[PDB]
């Protein structure tokens, strides 16, 4: 397996179309000792993952309580056993009040809406961070999931500014966790229809945001010199765990496009 | 003039070495009507501003403030007489926690701290469009202050992420303004020594992020092919009105760099 | 005017539609004194440039001729009178074999092909450069035309890599200029109807080509957030004469972009 | 193996401290049957290729041969059998004439010399995809080593100048490999000990040069979060195959970064 012997924690599993139940289903074909955390919904997400090929200690997280930040670590060791460290960290969480996407005037999201939103998507990758280093072994690696922000487009709105804050984020991460010998990269993934994106695309943001996420969806296989198929998870969580491996070991602060190319072409 | 027959606000003077002293002196060098705002220090503001080549309203604005981003318009209109219109806004605004910045590490800043200084920083430029789109002209012009955040730096920590975030809030923004005819573009400045930046070199922030600060500056005026001198805010100042004149009307959601070419160069 | 006073090289005029022709226009306007430079058809260049509001003397330079180079500077200060310096330079030059681009397949090219065009394309914004550096005043500006290469796109082919080696080309005359207090800047202009891209969208570099192109230019228009019009040059020749100004005095090395803001918006 | 079952042409071996000779090594060792390509000195690399831990079958390709590019891929199939086709290609070649680097002003290096190194170091990736993509199996990989060229830097001049080049001739091999269900990306990795480089780092291009080289090769293991080892090409030969591998399946276009995370950084 390519991640044979190491363990990893694995965030951000809510339904079996979440980006990171498909990493999770790698990672453990590919050898690798997981450990899980979920948000709010426990039972749901206990009886999500009973359907991975393996069993992994699930544990609950809310990245906006510090006393779960503040406990994580301890938890984990207790689920991998003393005198054990990761070699892996997988954040996979993103969050934005519906006030500041979708047909909602970008003017019209308030500040408490969108400081949520930046807290969950873009603080809380230093926050795991933060809590994880101190138990991880050199030759770690922390990777989280990426939009690529870097030009603004219809609907995505203060996701997007998230986006471009979780970046600038990750490069600060990196020089924290060099000092432990662990890199961290972001993945900036191509539109996926997980629950939440169908959603949309159905209309729940209202009309006018949904055919604007249906036509970028499509201008995205367009310009993917290999194509993007948006049912298709695997591919980007193939990459999650080419990251998570040793194969990578000279990349850090960095983002890794799993997007079909689509950001190289311009038409 | 550059600016002839312009009416154009300034925001964030609070002494006479602040950047936005600098932008309206040469604004009213070059024959703009002022219309200025000022956050808490009113008093000290307008005494400041007495030395300016000619005379200016000044409105008090804090940002984190919905009474005065709901009034500003009003008052603005208030202050140039009705029917009139602004041509021009400067956005000159910024502020972090000393928690997010300098030798208190990195991971130790609390985000309610953070999301004051996101709120500040990056948000309010939204904020302002907002409360000043409806009073502009077609053929206006938008502009706030950037330092380069598109690499990690010592110190800087959280105040890059919010300029980070501040970049992807301007090309929003852009998309928003275009409905006016109305331009909006950041101005990448050079470090430039305000009465806060002495302070941090003179180790308010910690010994350690002083040094760093200083050997920034250094390295700076060593790669701008043409030096950078970060005792003069005139080269900046002139930068911000090219962007408010006719002279690129085709530039909006747009980046300029005024920094003496330094980030076009590694060594 | 912007340039009372200024003495400037322009390049690349060869028809009324040029973009050279417009900033040439726009430079006269704004009180500039210019002298001019054609390649090949001098006494179809002459008659073209008859109808600029102001006479400018003309001089012969095919950029691949080390002796037009060699000359130049000499015939130069004889045009400008002996004891005169210039203050301003204008790159507007371009060309591609049509092996290069189109319908024609990319790996198609022939080396010899492609050499010519970037000698001609790119190489030549460092000849022009060498030749002219020793005339210019401290404060000048040396300006070049780029269509943005940061993506690759149907049509424009090896042209595209032409403007890739352009950009980085005009980093290092950057790094060369400023020991003579020059600047070095290019402008990324959206598309402009010349007389080469009607014929173009017209099908003279086969159909698929053509198609593209003019799918290129509705998505452009579409994209930025203040419209683009193609048929008008009028607001990229404003833009280089923004850089010819002493607007710009802290930017060099750089890429200005007059593309309605096209190239910051994703859709 | 991570490469295992896969066929790889790999070029650019010319000595033992060559980066493709350390690719090679690290793609047998994981499984890889390798056919390998030599310029000029073939008694040299087949006496040196001896000591990769399988055979491998050397064919000479001088990539400005049109005749050997013509031949290639027959040449190639005779080595691995009719009914094969390869599963990658890594272009690791590189060429610059001295006048276009070191000490020797960059606006003296002659045309004629920069277009060799164009030809060479450039146009020779399409070329060499050309060559090969008929003989490629779907879910195939093109790798080719690039320097990264966004900012210019003492010393390597026209070289970077290439550089640039060849990320835009990659975007443009991406459209057409898509059609075979082929990947086409870049590594940019940190400076390494060649021989060349030490050469240089010694003075053989002028005192100058080298002093400035060594002070880019310093300043990137400091800005590097984990650290550059310019003596150990390792990491950049694991990252190459990590991209040969089933394990970035939708990367294509684009750059993957083996630099220690040093262009993240800015100090
Ligand atoms: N779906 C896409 O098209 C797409 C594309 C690129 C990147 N991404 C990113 O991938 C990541 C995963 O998203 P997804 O598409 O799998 O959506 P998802 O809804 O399946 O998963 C998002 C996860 O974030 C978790 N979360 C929300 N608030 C939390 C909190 N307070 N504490 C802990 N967890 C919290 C949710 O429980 C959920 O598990 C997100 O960061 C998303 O932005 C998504
Ligand atoms: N000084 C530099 O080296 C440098 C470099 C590049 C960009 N910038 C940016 O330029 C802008 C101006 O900064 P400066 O260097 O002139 O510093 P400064 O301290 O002189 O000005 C910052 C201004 O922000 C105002 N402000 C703070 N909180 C506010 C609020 N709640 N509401 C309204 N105003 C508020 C302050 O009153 C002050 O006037 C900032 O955005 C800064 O980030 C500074
Ligand atoms: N037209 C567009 O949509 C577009 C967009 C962005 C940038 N540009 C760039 O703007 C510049 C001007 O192009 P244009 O659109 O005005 O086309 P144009 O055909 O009007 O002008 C190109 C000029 O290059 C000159 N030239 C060709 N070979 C030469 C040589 N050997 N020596 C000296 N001059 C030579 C021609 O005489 C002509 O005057 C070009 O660099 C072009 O790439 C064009
Ligand atoms: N050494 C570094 O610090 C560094 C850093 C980043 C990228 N690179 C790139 O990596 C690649 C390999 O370089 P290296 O450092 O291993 O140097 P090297 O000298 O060991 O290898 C360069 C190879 O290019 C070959 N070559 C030259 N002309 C050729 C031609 N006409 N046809 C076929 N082959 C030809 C040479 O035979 C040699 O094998 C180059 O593209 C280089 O630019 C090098």
């Amino acid at each position: 397996g390519l991640l044979d012997g190491k363990r990893i924690l694995v965030s951000g599993i809510i339904t079996d179309s979440s980006i990171a139940f498909h990493i999770a289903r790698v990672a453990q074909e590919q050898g690798a000792q997981l450990v899980l955390t979920g948000f709010d919904r426990l039972r749901l997400i206990q009886r999500i993952t009973d359907r991975l090929p393996a069993k992994a200690p699930l544990l609950e997280l809310d990245v906006q309580n510090e006393e779960h930040l503040a406990s994580l670590a301890g938890r984990v060791t207790e689920a991998i056993g003393a005198g054990n460290k990761l070699d892996g960290v997988v954040h996979s969480i993103g969050f934005m009040p519906q006030t500041g996407m979708g047909i909602n005037p970008f003017f019209d999201a308030p500040y408490a809406d969108v400081s949520k939103g930046i807290h969950i998507s873009a603080y809380s990758y230093a926050s795991m961070a933060k809590a994880l280093l101190p138990i991880m072994n050199p030759g770690g690696s922390i990777v989280g999931m990426d939009f690529d922000p870097s030009r603004a487009m219809p609907a995505y709105n203060w996701m997007t500014v998230a986006k471009s804050a979780l970046e600038s984020v990750n490069r600060f991460v990196a020089r924290e966790a060099g000092k432990y010998g662990v890199r961290s990269n972001l993945v900036a993934a191509g539109p996926i229809r997980t629950l939440a994106m169908s959603a949309i695309v159905g209309g729940a943001l209202g009309e006018e945001a949904g055919a604007q996420i249906q036509l970028l969806e499509e201008g995205w296989d367009q310009r993917a010199p290999i194509g993007w198929n948006m049912k298709d998870a695997t591919p980007v969580a193939k990459t999650v765990c080419a990251l998570l491996s040793d194969w990578l070991p000279a990349t850090t602060g960095d983002i890794i496009y799993a997007d079909g190319g689509a950001h190289t072409q311009l038409l």
